[PDB]
């Protein structure tokens, strides 16, 4: 029985996705099609603002995506000799904040003062730069799209100074279309797609309703967990199978149950 994983992007761990893996200790043909994507946005902007700290009190990066940003943008605009030279360790006597332990290792990466996140979260970062002074100068925070940062508002509801630049902006993953088509073609219609997220099933459902036609019905959805189910259920989809947590293990247990 094969089994399609519409998730937002293939993990490797030791070489394989480990949720294509456990599946596959059960006999279970495991695909994976990713339905995020991402792009980067502004870095010669973004390099600008790199190249002038004593405008700033210090920065915020929450995402290895923004850290990424950085590293492009100082390369595309010539700045690496300079950050090397005279931007890392300005930047490095400002403030620093990291949420994200990849982000963390990516911001010891390039150069700057690090010892990881030492915040689990956008909300507990916030209530710990809020429980100190702060800067005259604002903090820079190299961002995702607005609408999904909540750090700009909870700064400045407690009065500190903060500019943002969105860097990165996630979006559908372009190829979505294509390769479920391929899927379909080669594989013919699956015995169950598991969701990994609301917003994998927004750009996603469309065309797997088109591809399945009237045998959607046989087809077993699977939500990673309850919110992705409840998204399911909005759209009018049974969901077969929840995980009871997000994980291979658990995913597996409950896809067997739902395939038996």
């Amino acid at each position: 029985m094969k089994v399609l994983l519409l998730k937002d992007a293939k993990e490797d761990d030791c070489g394989q996705d480990p949720y294509i893996r456990e599946l596959g200790l059960y006999g279970l043909e495991a695909t994976l099609i990713p339905v995020l994507s991402f792009e980067f946005l502004s870095l010669p902007s973004f390099s600008e603002k790199l190249s002038h700290p004593e405008d700033y009190g210090g920065l915020i990066f929450t995402s290895p995506r923004a850290v990424e940003a950085a590293e492009l943008c100082l390369e595309q605009n010539n700045k690496t000799e300079v950050w090397e030279r005279s931007l890392k360790e300005k930047w490095n006597a400002k403030s620093v904040y990291v949420v994200g332990n990849a982000t963390a290792s990516l911001v010891s990466k390039i150069g700057l003062d690090t010892e990881g996140e030492t915040c689990g979260n956008a909300e507990k970062l916030a209530e710990y730069i809020c429980s100190r002074e702060s800067s005259a100068l604002p903090l820079l925070f190299p961002c995702g799209n607005l609408k999904r940062e909540i750090l700009p508002k909870a700064l400045k509801d407690k009065g500190i100074a903060m500019e943002s630049i969105t860097v990165y902006q996630t979006v559908a993953h372009p190829g979505i279309q294509g390769n479920l088509n391929s899927y379909y073609s080669q594989q013919g219609v699956p015995a169950s797609i598991t969701f990994f997220s609301p917003s994998g099933l927004t750009y996603s459902l469309k065309h797997i309703q088109e591809l399945s036609g009237d045998n959607i019905d046989q087809i077993k959805f699977a939500a990673i967990g309850p919110t992705t189910a409840r998204a399911l259920a909005a759209q009018g989809l049974p969901v077969s199978c929840t995980a009871e947590s997000p994980t291979p293990q658990a995913l597996a247990t409950g896809i067997r149950k739902a395939l038996q």
